């Protein structure tokens, strides 16, 4: 509030970029402990004596490094490309799908190569114009709450708004957006906006920013001329769920009024969980109401990986088609680009 790292680790290769010439310089001089790793991938010594302790204290560390790893990801439907400039995130979402994704890791790393990324984020637009190409850059981590420390994304919005066929889109749940505010974005970025019940949020979503700042931050780009949008999710089938949504977007329209929503989007996305979800989400947050029971859930199968658990389809019907409703009713003119 916002965001600071407690430790800061570093590639050695990473002193001779812009930016972590920088971070060096700003954490030394802000007195934060500082410690030398050879890989952003192979962090040793994070403090902890328990598994709890040690993915606590790594939520409070950031690594800067390079990225090597320059083929872009897939990352549909939300985009073409996803945009490789930070991983992980401060927050504790007890349902964050991240913990269990191939490779994650708890701490937070941002990459010092801008040059070498946008370059390539370049010539994968050039590959497929004149077609536009979309580029996620919250994928793998909140790349809005990091960024009064790097300034990565404005540079990355900046960049993407010079190009003729490039468009960018992230997702938040912070609300420090401040230094965002006078970016030429040129109306090729969509700033998008984490939002749930007040149940979800309230119960699984600590270390964030509140639904009031979520909505402040929201007022403050679309004042700044950025595309606005929301993306409701984890969609969760709690005790109460249909009046729950309904309070959200009869409130998010209160908080809206006299704004102009005439391109504003929706994205709907279901809660998934995976097999590992049960072991890792109770030893990190003991005391969470997550219902995690398979037995209730449908199945779909993995391609490369492992797959996930979704609700039924007759439940997923009932939400998309009650969510549909409500953004039909608070917000009609707004498009919804999918459920999933
Ligand atoms: C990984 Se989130 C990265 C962007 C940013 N840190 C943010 O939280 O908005 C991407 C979105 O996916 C949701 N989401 C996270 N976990 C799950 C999940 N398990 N099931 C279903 N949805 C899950 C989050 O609420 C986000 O709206
Ligand atoms: S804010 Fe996003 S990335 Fe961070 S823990 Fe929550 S869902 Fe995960």
């Amino acid at each position: 509030k916002p965001f600071v790292p407690k430790l800061v680790y570093f590639e050695p290769e990473a002193l001779s970029y812009p930016l972590g010439k920088e971070l060096y310089e700003k954490f030394t001089q802000m007195g934060i402990k500082i410690r030398e790793t050879t890989s952003h991938n192979q962090v040793r010594g994070i403090p902890g004596e328990t598994e709890l302790a040690r993915y606590r204290n790594a939520k409070s560390t950031l690594v800067v490094g390079v990225r090597r790893t320059l083929k872009f990801d897939s990352s549909k439907p939300s985009a073409e490309y996803a945009i490789p400039l930070a991983t992980g995130c401060m927050g504790h979402c007890h349902y964050c799908y991240l913990q269990t994704t191939l490779g994650s890791k708890p701490y937070i790393r941002v990459y010092v190569n801008l040059d070498d990324i946008f370059a390539q984020a370049q010539k994968y637009i050039n590959e497929r114009a004149p077609e536009i190409t979309r580029f996620e850059a919250a994928c793998t981590s909140d790349i809005v709450g990091i960024d009064h420390l790097t300034h990565s994304l404005k540079k990355a919005i900046e960049f993407i708004g010079a190009t003729d066929y490039g468009r960018l889109r992230f997702v938040t749940k912070y609300e420090h957006v401040d230094h965002l505010l006078d970016a030429r974005h040129n109306g090729k970025t969509r700033f998008r906006f984490s939002i749930n019940s007040r149940y979800v949020i309230n119960h699984f979503e600590p270390g964030t920013s509140s639904f009031d700042g979520r909505l402040a931050a929201a007022r403050k780009v679309a004042g700044a001329g950025y595309k606005l949008g929301f993306v409701v999710a984890p969609i969760y089938r709690h005790e109460g769920w249909e009046r729950g949504y309904f309070e959200l977007f009869q409130e998010l329209a209160r908080q809206l009024e006299g704004m102009d929503l005439s391109d504003l989007t929706f994205e709907l996305i279901q809660h998934r969980f995976t097999k590992p979800a049960k072991r890792v989400i109770e030893q990190r947050y003991p005391k969470t109401r997550l219902d995690l029971d398979e037995t209730k859930r449908k199945y779909k199968w993995g391609r490369y990986g492992i797959g996930k658990y979704v609700y039924r389809d007759e439940e997923a019907k009932e939400l998309e088609d009650t969510m549909r409703r409500y953004i039909e009713q608070f917000f009609p003119g707004a498009y919804v680009q999918y459920f999933t």
